[PDB]
This record gives structure tokens, sequence and C-alpha cells, in this order.
């Protein structure tokens, strides 16, 4: 007994490599939260969504969505009073990136550089001697809204941070030392413009820029950029049974839940939030812990008829469940010692049941309830679903951390829940197309039954 | 001259070993957050409580009960209209133990052991060679529940975690390294099945398993089993003057704020409020910093009439006083140098008054207001209540932190108050007959006069 | 071809268990040397032997006892005249312990102590925050003798060493420093005795001592009183299969080897000794080379005629197989890179049959020889006797030694063999109920066939 | 009330002082195991004793002596049958010192040094820069004796081993480094002989000691030579109550057990045996591990009669209780912390009573059993002798072993009891006068009451 099945075994191929191919197109657009918000947001509309605010015509029955700041989304499917409670899946749709400094350009040896702040937990050598491209946006002093994409497009140039060559990098230190957030700065020139005797490189780029986009240096200030991989999803391996992309830091659990939020036949009222900022801890107001879910959420109550928000609102959260969407980690065989095999996932084996995360015997983590567990587990087996139990490494290895504790901190009971990754944070993270597909199938399957 | 007085002077002998004995008998019962809440209902349906969800009688006048999720559990005695506050007292009935993993049976050099994840700030080398129980609540894919209590009936087993014998233990590493949670494993047996050819003994132990509970080995999955001492309250020392028992972290606050929320003949409101997962960060719906909390309050403001539930509130909670049940450290002699002994509690000498708690200088933890000490102050004094104000020692030593903060920032003022321990978190925490009766006697009359 | 057999495969379920209830029956009972000699002793007397001191039947047919000091007794069953020569099996009853110092009781902090001194290989931390208990006796001035059993009744109060909270507890140590033997002091008492000046809490014990056992302060230096861990023996595991107890270093093949020397029918003269100060090398009036026993051959000889007592010794001795009692180490999962596997012994396989317990190179062992182990193979393989071979972990991990030299030195041929533990020295041993047995049923074949 | 009384108010200042002044004597006579034989072989001639091997008279009242090899002495007063035991109190009569190498003559940088081998634990810094006498004797070829002892006598010369001065002794090496035992060398001499062309100055020194003692280099081989502190007896401190000496560590049981042997007034047989070795492990056929000592009781028995020796001496030594007369620490000031002050001894306050010693928790040690205590705990109160417990330091700070698990090996019951010394094994110990007389008065009570 007690024995766990590989996807590729009970699922339709085809059905596997479609739905992975409509995935890589999605990831193809979405290399930062605004971009995923963007990206999120037509396909709503697409589908017969319209903006919350806007909505009228009979609750009970509503089909919206709430956009934060470009940030952040809410899309919701109520199919009947949220008294009644709901069926939500949250992911996060920001992962670790560079990010501009507020005054990013300044040269060094005749050459432009943009200095950057990582964001996140980035492994800084992963970003050293690779091609990047920089999205994001700027505004101009008089409030015009400037949108920055270049290295995407293959008549783009791209950037970089060239690494020391090892020839003359005499000196090793821990991994700690050596590799500083300060010094990854992306060349930006290096063609002096003719006549200037400060700085000829730096005014040159900022030449560029004012004649390419009408922007001056200031405008960095009054604007964010953010620096990513430029390497495009890929099949990756003999059997092409999985898939590498950037950003898979639960974009991939965002597109899953998107897709079974679009073709789930609900019970009760349903909906997926795609949350920011939870690579940083969560903190800002577009990301979870924010008022925004709740608003979104008392938004409706009102609409429905409730005449006291906050004590309906009770009820809402005493019922809904919540399956809080995340990556954890596959088994990597090179280092197979940080897992304890008997609760790590594999890939390929499906989605993996995240009991509890944290750090040093659960600290700061959301612990499932195994009555909650329990519910989550018989509806999974019931529909045929394909999962495996996952642990985040050895008892004291540390990591976890999820957003998952926000939601039970406002009452209703949560499960970590999503595929397992390999090189997760890297530039190129590594997931099964089979487990993409049942993942997918997964949430679909507790939206509608749980 | 101020001087410390001791409780066994001005007590009552007799008075003091009833209450022990009331003590210890509970104490038998709750040996986790589940077993506890279970216990302390059973009590409160005794001496007439009920549930808040069933009232339906004089909403001026009612003494219940709210039972968050077999985890947490709210007993209210409102005696007026809750806008003139309550004077709670609060605690946590989780204490420092091991989990059993999701997937917790397996097998290696024919032997069946089951893994943990230890909960809590626990001290590894304690659990190493020392009568184990297991307790906890599994649940079959039908949804059947079963409860599991093995090691606490004289006809039952009990499990360890054998250390390795001195003689092979060379290398004397950091208490940190050596003692590795992956390492806290219990032995489940060491029969193997005749005829079985793989993994004769841990067949065995699934197979017996299910001819007693009828489960399987993935029902420990949609499972939450806990491993405690196997040791039972005990009198300690030749004056019998102290009480040897696991977790008394708190238990002993819950236990006598329970008791004096009996005993009180309250002038207002009042309540007292059992907590989970602290011992992690208060994290969960069932935690000191979920819904729950105000979820219940609200629940009788609508009884009581509020229109507004939010901004009655603010009144509700501006006034009413609570205070955090949590235990301190008493000067455990060998090791005092740890302590201010002029700011450290000692066992006999009364319930301590803890301002403040946190590290590096108050970091992250409630600051009492020299007001609300003030009141406080004067209701023990008055009442002839003996007390000593403790600290968690020396200025950085080391870090407090309990859930007082989580209600201050709700708006009332807090202090914390509770017994002093010897050897907090260990297997057998020690604490003094005459402060546990003292605490009581505070607890019941700042109820009563606050 | 050569592969051990599990004794659960061979031997009645209904045997094991119930020679398992009668050895913990014992176990509780033999927690210091003196109560194992007076729990042996009544056994004994029970069975028909009498004090070798006062015999007077026939000296060719004599079942006698002799003790040594209320700390060894030497039981033989004379069926022959001792020049053929005996076989014997020797044990030690004493195991790892603490001991009261000679003035004991202090007061520090106002806190009443009793001093330590921890007694054979311990490992300190094992020690701390764990329910005692305390037996031995005192001697007034007047030589009266008082005995001490406190803490082996329920109602009795027990003792700890509380350990210092993990909140406090900063220097991270190595296992070598932390835990200072003079630490280990149990908590005497905590209430004063109001009107005393100096000293208040230690005067207090002293009055409840003297008004229980009328002793006074400096009755401790003419007395003997042992620090045991409080928690009785227990069936350990979801199988049942193993035994939990304290002290099982050697009481367990104590009470094996005597179990076996009364069921027994031998052919020659058989006997078993059991020794006190093994733990600390055997040095003393009790130990293995303290001359009681080869005084207690002589006594026998001369009551057969022996005129030249140590001419006639020489041959007795020069017959005479000895078994040499005590336990080996079992594999612990966790820490199975200790031994070698192909050389180690596991639990429920049989008796241990050890033919040196090394050192850094078998140093100071009594290496077996290999026709004395070939005469011990014979009697095993032909009685059906289920052992395997153990050595005492890979070549330079560890120490060992049993008191088998003191007895190869006397001339004799000498053989380590026992059941294998788990935690051995710990306060909580592990054995196997099958190898409990099978230590039984091997001796009972070495006595009846050597 | 337990409190310790000082020998100073309870014993006579007259009657201390006449017996310091006699030890003192004894001391400057009694410089090394050879030369103390000696002087405690006249004062036994004296007093009437009597070689054993020429008795010749009632071996129902005996009181004569054996001596080893001029290295050890035994000293009976046989009163009775032997059976009925002896009341014995044993010491040794050698002290850590200096021994010249078998070839000791060497010369270097135009200087003859003697070279040595340092007997026993002594602290090689106390030997460098002081005052040195050699003793000891040496044979010529043909077997001439010739006794050796300068730096005694005023008209003599001294010996030293200077050391470096700290002027060019640069670098700090732990003391372990630094002081050499290769390196204690004594300066020989340093006027070469004219004529000389090969070492005149070690020649001169040959042809010194040859117009000396009529000896050749190569008589050294068959020689023992022995280097003392020049130090001379003498009283310490302003109330001149205490006596610095080389050599107290036992010459100061010695004396005081030989002189209670010339005064007591014994109801059963006593006696006192004085061993050598004891420094370095009781090995050789002089220490108290030798043949000797049971070879004299032997001895005594066949004139009384015995037919078997070795089953009449089982008795003999079943009975009969030795007293292990050794030295135990005093509190020194300035190092106390290495010291359990309850239970260590204090100059002064009278004999100090040793339940056992050892290291790491009573290894390799005898403990004295509680009822042998008793009884000396009974005879030193009835006589009104002022004794106090001592203790070797803390639970695990040093290692102590006397020859008292020597005489518990043969079966008899011992205790350990002495006089408590400052700075033992240095040049200088101190002692306390009036420790001392009280250590003389406890051996004759207990060789009488006993
Ligand atoms: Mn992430
Ligand atoms: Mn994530
Ligand atoms: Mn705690
Ligand atoms: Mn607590
Ligand atoms: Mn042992
Ligand atoms: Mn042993
Ligand atoms: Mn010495
Ligand atoms: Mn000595």
């Amino acid at each position: 007994k007690m024995e766990r099945k590989n996807v590729w075994h009970h699922r339709k191929k085809e059905e596997i490599e479609a739905f992975s191919k409509e995935y890589m197109e999605f990831m193809s657009k979405a290399k930062t939260e605004r971009m995923t918000v963007k990206e999120i947001k037509r396909i709503l509309d697409e589908s017969g969504f319209v903006p919350l605010e806007d909505f009228a015509g009979d609750p009970m029955n509503m089909t919206v969505y709430a956009v934060n700041r470009g940030k952040a989304i809410a899309a919701f499917r109520v199919v009947d009073d949220l008294k009644r409670g709901l069926n939500l899946v949250v992911a996060h749709i920001d992962s670790p990136r560079l990010d501009f400094k507020p005054n990013p350009l300044i040269e060094d040896e005749q050459i432009a550089l943009f200095k950057t702040h990582y964001y996140g937990g980035i492994k800084k050598y992963h970003w050293l001697s690779i091609p990047l491209e920089i999205h994001g946006v700027l505004f101009k002093n008089d409030g015009t809204e400037i949108e920055i994409h270049i290295g995407d497009k293959p008549e783009d140039p791209v950037f970089t941070i060239p690494d020391l060559l090892p020839h003359l990098d005499k000196e090793d230190a821990k991994i700690s030392e050596k590799f500083k957030g300060e010094n990854l700065m992306l060349i930006a020139g290096t063609i002096p413009l003719s006549g200037e005797e400060k700085e000829a490189v730096k005014t040159n780029v900022l030449k560029i820029l004012n004649e390419m986009y009408g922007i001056t240096e200031e405008d960095f200030v009054s604007g964010e950029i953010e620096v990513v991989p430029a390497f495009s999803p890929r099949e990756v391996g003999m059997d092409r049974s999985l898939i590498g992309a950037y950003g898979q830091d639960d974009r991939i659990c965002a597109y899953t839940a998107l897709r079974a939020l679009l073709s789930a036949n609900p019970e009760k009222s349903i909906g997926v939030i795609f949350f920011d900022k939870e690579e940083i801890g969560s903190d800002g107001n577009t990301g979870a812990k924010a008022r925004f879910y709740l608003k979104a959420l008392r938004q409706i109550l009102k609409m429905q008829g409730a005449k006291d928000s906050e004590f309906v609102l009770d009820e809402v959260l005493e019922n809904t469940s919540v399956i809080s969407g995340d990556v954890c980690a596959a088994v990597n065989p090179p280092y197979k010692d940080v897992h304890d095999l008997h609760n790590a996932p594999k890939l390929g084996y499906g989605v993996a049941l995240v009991k509890y995360t944290g750090a040093r015997g659960k600290y700061s983590t959301n612990d499932a309830h195994a009555e909650f567990v329990a519910r989550v587990r018989k509806v999974l087996n019931e529909q045929g679903v394909i999962w495996q139990v996952a642990t985040l490494g050895k008892v004291d290895q540390g990591g976890g951390g999820t957003i998952a504790k926000f939601f039970a901190e406002r009452g209703s009971d949560v499960i970590d829940m999503g595929p397992a990754l390999l090189g997760m944070h890297s530039p190129f993270e590594i997931s099964s197309k089979a487990d993409l597909f049942e993942t997918y199938v997964a949430y679909r399957s507790l939206m509608e039954k749980l």
C-alpha cells in the first residue's frame, strides 16, 4: 500500500502537452507582477469578467475582478451568498529580481552603469554573466506614464552584469563575501558622446533615453524598473518532460489557479487572489495582509445587502477554505541530503500537499489542521487527483514561509499546495509538465467539491 | 523597608494542598491543547456554561464559551453591557513537544521508527531516553475520526528515542551540532512479519495499527499526532513544596485562570481565553493573533444589540483590562548569574508581575504603562495578594515574548502575570504549590476589582 | 548460508511474554545494588537456599549462597566435589547513578539542595529535568540503621535537578563543558521555617528529616544514598517487543542468570555471582576482584575435605567455565555508523556472544580462546539456542570492559555473553523481550552442558 | 546544628607543641623511604620490638616488625589469635622527588651535571633554583655498600638546577611545555682538571668522588640516588600554628600512626604497615600491591599454628579494619574554587574522614561502605576526637587514589584518614600542628576501639 503514482501514467499525454504550451505562452508575458496583472486581467476580460466596481446586475451570480494598483488582482465567481463562504486559491505574482535604484545611472571608468538593489531571496552569483532584460515604468514630472521594455524583442539589445574573468579572480572567500549586492550593475553604455568633457558616456546614454522616451534622469526616481533573465521558457530534457523558465515561483500556481477558476463548475462562491510583495514579507498595500483582500469581500457583502460588514464577514471567513498555492522543493539528486526522502516531493508524482513550513520547529508558519487536511485529502482521492506529501527539507534545514498564515489569521482554514521545483529562485527554475497539469486539476477539484 | 513575603507564611497549608491535588488531577488529563480544551469544556459544561452559538438567554447575563477548532476556547461570564469592557486573563494551552511528520512510519536497519518534527523551543537532549506517550487524532479517508492515546494507561506500552551509549558516543560537538531534529524518531516496532520480504517490521506495525484502529499508512497524512513525556504530575521535594509536571508552561496559568473565572464575584464582565500556537509565534487560526478573539466579542455585541460592531468594539477594547497569564523564570541556584537577583522571581514568593519581556532592550514586547501597573498594584495590595516583580533575566541575557502584545495591539491595556517556573520547556517543569494557589488568588481578585 | 534467526519466529509468544512480566516485577524492586541483593536473596530463600555460613547437610549436594556486605552475593548449587570445577555466569548489580556527598545538604538562594557525586559512566545531561527518587541507608551515631526510600511510592514526593530554561541558556558550549558534575543537585525544599534567622529552608528540611527518621545532618556522613530515575519498567513499542527500564545494564543479565540457576538441571556444580563496584573498575570489598569470590570457593572446598585450599583450588579453577554476563550495544539506526554491521548485534536476534571487549586494539580485555568459544558454540547450537556475534563498535570507536578478565586471571576460561541494549547507561535503557528470554535460555543451557 | 570544632580550642597547646617538635625532629631524619625505614626501625627497636624472623616468644603476645627491602616495613603488636583480625593503619613512605639516571654524570659546555628522572607527580617548576640534598646508596662491583648523604650537613655543599634568568627567558609556553624533565640536571662541578684534555670537569668530579667514596663512574648504575629539598622542617606563621616541610605527604601519617601504635592499649591485634612506590602506582615488590603484606600475616599465622594459611586468612582479612592513612587537600584561599567548600577540609579542624577518592565519578577508588563509616563515626565521637569530612575537590576537578583499594581488594573494610595539607607535592608542604596531633589521637583511639 501507500505508493505514489506517476502522473505521466494516469493522464493524457496530449492534454498535458497542450496545457503546457499555454502555460509557457503565458510565462512569455509574465516577467514582472505588473505584466502578470496586465496579462491576467485581459484573460479575464476575454472570459467575460467585469471590474467589481463597474458591476451592476444581481449579486448571487457575478464574475468580477478587483485590481489593486496594477500589482495585485482578485477574481471571484460569486454564485451564492458570501455568508455561505467560498473556495479560494491564493498565490503571489512577484519573484526575485534586481530593481533599479532611485538614481540608477552612473559612470565609472568611462562605462555607463545602472545600479540595482536586489529584491527577494536572490542568489547573487546567478545574475552574473547572463543576458538580462529590463521592464518597468517611469513617470515624467508632468505625470506622463512611460513604459519600458528592452530585451524581450529580438531587435532589442539585452543587458549584463559581467563577472570577473577567473584568471584575475585570485581570491576565494565564502559565498557570503564575494558577490556584493552593490556590484550588481548592468553595463549601459561605453560609447562616449563626442564633445562632452564630463562623463561623456553617461551623457550619451541620457541623450539616447531622452530621444527615445523623452525622459530625463530625474524620471528614474519617480519610476520602477525591474531586471530579469532574458531566458525564454523552454522544454527541458531528452523526454521533454520538464519546463524551464524564470519566475515559476508561483506564476506556475497563479496560472494553474487562474485556469482552474475559468473551467470550474462551483457549488459555492469561488475565486483567486494574486498578491505582490510576498518575496519580501508581504508588506505594502498590494501584498497579502493588506486591507485590499477583506475590502474586496466587504464590497461584495454590501451589494448582497450586508448591514454590518465586519459581523457578516465573520461568517464568510468562518466558512471559506483557502488553498495557499505556492511552490515547494523537489528532491534534487546531487543534493538529496537536504531532504527527508519519506517526505520530499518528486518531479512527476503530482501536486504536493504541504502541511506546515516555517523553520526551527514550525516557527512562524501556518500548520494545517488534521480536520482540514482530511477534507482536502477526501476530495482529492474521490476526484482521482494525483498528489504527494511534501516537507521543506530535513527538520532544521531552514527556508519555510508562504502567505497561508495571513489567511488563517483572518479565521479561514488554509493549507499549502502546489508543484515541486528545482533551482527555485534561480533565473531558470525547473518544473514538471505533468505536475503543472495536475495542480490545475487539483485546484479545480477543490474549488468545486470542497 | 520593602521585602517579599512567602506565601507559605500567609495562606493555610490545607487550602494550598487541596488546590494542588485538583491542579495535578487536571494536569494528568491536559497533555495537549486538544485534550486540554476537552477537559476545560466538561468543567465549563458543569458549573453551567453553554456554547455561545446556542445561548438564547438574557444577553445581559450570560455565562458562555466559544470553542475555536478543538484547539482553543473562550469562556465569558457576561454580566453587563460589554461596552463597559471585560476583565480578561489570557493564556496558551500548547506546549513544546514533538509532532509526527505527515509520513511518519519508516524502517531502517530492521526497525520501525516514527519520524518527528519538534514543535516549539524544546531542548532536544531532553527527549532522548525518556518514556513517551502518543496522543492525537487521525482521519480515515471516508472522514472517520480516530483518537489515539497510547502510553497514558498502565496497560499501554510507551515509546522511546534511545540515545547512543556514551561508550561509542565519541566526539563532542556544541549542543547546536549533536542532537539533530531529524534523529528524533520513536521506535515503533522490532518484530518482523513472517513471509514478508520487504520491510517486514514496518509491515507489522501497519498490520497492528490496522487490526486496532482500522487505519492505513496514508491516514497519518490527514492526522496530527503529538509525542509527550510519559511523566505524570508529582509532588517534589522533602517538604512536598513543589510540583513537577510536563506542560506547566501556561496550563498552570490556564488552570488558575479557569478556576478564578468560576470562583469570582465580578462587578463587570469577565472571561478567559485559552490559545494555541503561542509556542511558535501565535500564527494560525487558533492563535492569539487570529480573528477568533474579536469574532467572539462581536458575536456577544450583536446579541446585546450592537448596530455597528466595529465602532462599538473600539470602546469595548478601550476599556477592558487584559492580564497576560504566562509563566516566568524563577532563579535556579546553580545558574543564578543569568538573572538580576533584585528583579528575578523566587519560588514561594507569590505571583510574578512582569512588566515587559522581549530582548535586546524591550524589542518586540508589550511594556505595561505605569498607570496600568498602578491599578494592578492597588488591587493586589488591597486584597492582600502576595506578589513579586519579575524580569526574564539580565538585560541582554535572553528573549521573552508572550501573547500580551497581541491584545495591546487591539487597544487594551495589558500586563504579564503568572507563577515562576524552574526548568521551563523541559519534560518536567517545576513550580511552587504556594505560587500556584496565589496565582489563582491574584487572577480572581483582579477579575473582581479591576 | 549463515543468517541470523529472529527469536520471535522460534519461541512461544506466551513464554516470552510471561518471563517478561516477571523480569519487570523484579526491576521495580532492584534499583540499587542493595535492593537487588535483597531481592535476589529472598528469591533464593523461597527456593530452598540457605546461607553457606550455616549449611549442615551433605557437602556434596548443597544449595547455598553468601552475601558479601549486602552489596554482593554468590549463590551455588554444589552437585559434586568442586575439583571437577563448576559452570558459572557472573554479572554486576550496580548501575550508573548519582550519590549524595558526605555533607549533601546546603542552601543557596533560599533553596535547600542535595549535592551529589555521579557514579559510573553517565551522560550528565540525562539527569536534568526528570523525576528522580532516592534509595539508601543512614546510620545514627548510636548504630541504628535507617532505610530511606522516597519516591518509589505514589504518596511520596519525587526529586529533580531542574535544567536552565532554553530562553536564558546562552553559551553554546560542547558536551564536555556545560553540565558540570557539581551542578547535579536535587532540590531538597523551598519552604522556610518561620523564626529562623539563617538558612531557614535548610533547617526546615532537617526538621522534617528528624521528625521522620530522627536523624541529624551528621548522619549523612555515615550513610549511602543513591539517586535513581523515578520511572518504572514499561513495555515499549507498537508491537510491545521491547522493555524500557533503568539499570538494565546487567540487572537484566543478573535476573536471567538467576532464573537460569533455579530451573537448570546440572551435571556438575554451577553458580551465579553478582558483583558490585563494576561501573568504576571493580575496586573494593564487593567488586569482581575483591577476594570474596575465592573465599567462597575455599569455604566450600574446606567443607568437602580440602586439605591444602590453594593447591586444590588450582584445579577447581582449572576446570570451571565462566560466562561473563553483561550487556552489549545493539544497532541504533540513527547512529549505525558507530558499528560494523557485519559484526554488530540486532534487537531480537538472540543472545549476543561477545568474544572480546576491545578498546583501541583490544587493550585490557579478555579475548576468549577459539577452543572455548567452540565449546560454547557447540552447546548453544546443539541446544537450539538462537545467538548472534557482537563486537563493541567499530575498531577504534570506544572503550569496553567486563568483569571477565578478573576471572580469566584466576585460571578459568571466560567469554562475554548477554543481550543487546539501546541507550545503555541512560535512565531508560531499551532491551528486547525476545532477547531477555533467549539469554535465560542460553545461560541455562551452558550451565547444564559446559 | 552541625559545625566543625577547632582542635586548638580542645587539646592543650603544650601537648600539641611537644608532639610537633618530636614530629619535626623525625622529619629531619626521614627524607627518603630508605632513611625513613631505618629511622622507624631504631624507634621500634627501642620500645622493645624484635624482627618477625627472630621472634621465638609467645605467639599470642608478640610485638614484631618485618622489613621488606629497606624500603618498606611492617610492625605489629599481636595480642590475640589473628583469626580475630587486626586494626591496621597503612601509609606510604615514598615522596615525589628526582632520581639519578643509571648513567647520571655528563659534561656540557664545560660543566659537570647529574641527570635525573623525576619520580611521582611533582611540579617541575618547583625544583628550579632551590637548594638540593643528595641521598642514597651506591654499590661497588665487589658488593661494597656506600651510603651517600650530601647537603644535609652544615659542612656540606648543596646542589641546584638553576633556572634561566627572566631576561633571556623569552617566549611563554603552557606549563606543560617549558620545564622539561630532561632539563632537571644538578650542577656537579665547574672546576677543570689540569692536564686533562677530555671533559676535564667531569673528570674532576670523578676524581673527587673516588678519593672520597672509592667509587668509579659505573657504580652509579648499580645505585639509587634521590635528590631532595635542602629545606628542613620549620614552624610557619605568626601564630606558629603550622609546619612547613618536605615529604609531609604521608610521612606525617606514618609518624602519627607509628606513634599511635606505640601508645595504644589495644583490645585486639593492631599494627601499621608503611609502603614504598605508592607515588607511582604501588607497583614493585615494596608496594602495597606486593606479596609482602599477606606474607607477613601468613608468617604470624603459622607461628599461631595455622594449618591452611589461605583459608585462615579469609577470616583474618574478613575481620580486620584497615585505615588508609594518607593526606587530603585543605582549602588554599586563593584557589578555593577548586573545592566544594561544604565538603573540603580546613587547617585546624581535625583529621579528615575521606570516603572515596578517584576521579570522574569514583573511578578506580575505594568507596567506604556506610556501615564501616558508621563504626568509625562512633569511635571518633565516643572518644571525642575532632574530625571533619573531606573530598578531593569539586566533582570533576581532579583525581585522587590511595592504597586503600589494595586492602579492600584483599577482603578488608577500608577508609581514608589523615591531615589536610596545603601545597601537597611541593618542596615545602604545609600542615597544621593541631591536625597533626589530632591525627595521632584518631589513629590511636581507632586502633583501640574498632
Ligand atoms: Mn519565493
Ligand atoms: Mn513562492
Ligand atoms: Mn513557552
Ligand atoms: Mn508560555
Ligand atoms: Mn555499565
Ligand atoms: Mn555492564
Ligand atoms: Mn602523593
Ligand atoms: Mn599520599
